[PDB]
């Protein structure tokens, strides 16, 4: 079935997702420009068919580069990349939603987007500002309407802008909200969720199952541990005695056993490298297999701890991690 050269896989509107792509959130601050259009350009030349991005990542322009550079000189044709971008916070409003998805085409300078969705199910304010809190630090949290957002991401595949919709960080009732929704044109293909070893969301793989909806798994690795932002408390994922135990089994990294893991059972991982080496060696996971018991052993790592908890936020109506899942 899965191979370097074919390895989409299908989504519920009868499109199609490769099953690993490439990360492309990095911290600003630290990056050198180029970093980002670069490795777009070495995940292509080294078999990568799928990007993930984000307006809100402020590289979408070197994606974009990227991305047009190899059609150009003819190492694919648009219709074999699949690009992700992704609804930030700050724009949920409606009318916004649109004008937000042009902007993204206008950055990347293409025609549309192969997936799009809604990054994080709480609403911020509006405006200038991708994490607004006020002066005292408060997260100013502007009303959440998912139904209504997901109305005007319709309207954006309605169009032709977009060929897949889907959403990020959704639990269960936040899904059924969209799902039970009266006069659904378009159902999620697609939940992009924390997923790994450490978390192998038993309970909403098996709900986003029954429905066709495809998880993405985001933070494949574990993070790049930035504690900033994620929770350290966690031994580093990598040094996992069983995933290294395996990894020497198969001559492969704790990484290479970690992607294995997810694609095997159908969920899409999306690592992040900006490193030429590592991307190369993320996308070395089609020669081997692992076994029922392995994949077993594998999966009892799961700990139910999350590394990206975003606790600064648990106090927005839609927080999506209160609920088991
Ligand atoms: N929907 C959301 O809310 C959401 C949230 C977070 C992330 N995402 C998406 O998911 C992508 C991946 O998750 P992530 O970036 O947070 O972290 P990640 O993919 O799990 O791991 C990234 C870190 O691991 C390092 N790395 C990559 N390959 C490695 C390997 N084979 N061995 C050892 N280290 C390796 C990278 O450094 P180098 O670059 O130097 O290799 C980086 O520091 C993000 O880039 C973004 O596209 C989405
Ligand atoms: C956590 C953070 C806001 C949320 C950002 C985070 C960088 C990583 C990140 C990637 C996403 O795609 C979702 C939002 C987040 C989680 C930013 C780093 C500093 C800021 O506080
Ligand atoms: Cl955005």
């Amino acid at each position: 079935d899965l191979s370097a050269a074919s390895h989409r896989i299908p989504l519920s509107d009868g499109n199609s997702i490769p099953i690993i792509g490439l990360g492309t959130y990095s911290e600003p601050k630290s990056t050198p420009k180029g970093a980002c259009a670069t490795s777009v350009k070495v995940a292509i030349d080294t078999g990568y068919r799928h990007i993930d991005g984000a307006y809100i990542y402020q590289n979408e322009h070197e994606v974009g580069e990227a991305i047009r550079e190899k059609i150009a000189e003819g190492k694919v044709r648009r219709e074999d990349i699949f690009y992700c971008g992704k609804l930030w916070a700050t724009n949920h409003v409606p009318e916004m939603v649109r004008p937000t998805l042009e902007r993204t085409l206008r950055v990347l300078q293409l025609d549309y987007v192969d997936l799009y969705i809604i990054h994080v199910p709480m609403a911020f304010k509006p405006g200038d500002e991708i994490y607004p809190r006020d002066e005292n630090g408060k997260w100013l949290y502007h009303k959440s309407n998912l139904c209504a957002t997901w109305e005007a991401m319709e309207a954006c595949k309605d169009a032709g802008l977009v060929k897949s919709l889907g959403v990020s960080n959704f639990n269960r009732r936040q899904l059924e909200l969209i799902l039970n929704k009266p006069g659904l044109k378009h159902k999620p293909v697609s939940n992009q969720v924390e997923c790994h070893p450490y978390f192998t969301q038993p309970k909403l793989l098996k709900f986003c199952q029954q429905h066709d909806i495809v998880i993405t798994a985001y933070s494949p690795l574990g993070t790049s541990r930035n504690p900033i932002w994620v929770n350290v408390s966690s031994p580093p994922l990598l040094k996992d005695a069983l995933l290294n135990s395996l990894g020497k089994r198969y001559n492969k990294t704790a990484a290479q056993i970690v992607l294995r893991f997810n694609i095997q059972r159908g969920v899409v991982v999306i690592p992040k490298s900006f490193n030429l080496e590592r991307i190369k060696e993320n996308f070395q996971i089609f020669d081997f297999s692992l076994t029922e018991e392995e994949m077993k052993d594998i999966e009892a790592l799961n700990k139910n701890v999350r590394f990206v908890e975003l606790l600064m936020w648990r106090d927005h109506p839609e927080y999506p991690f209160h609920d088991e899942y």
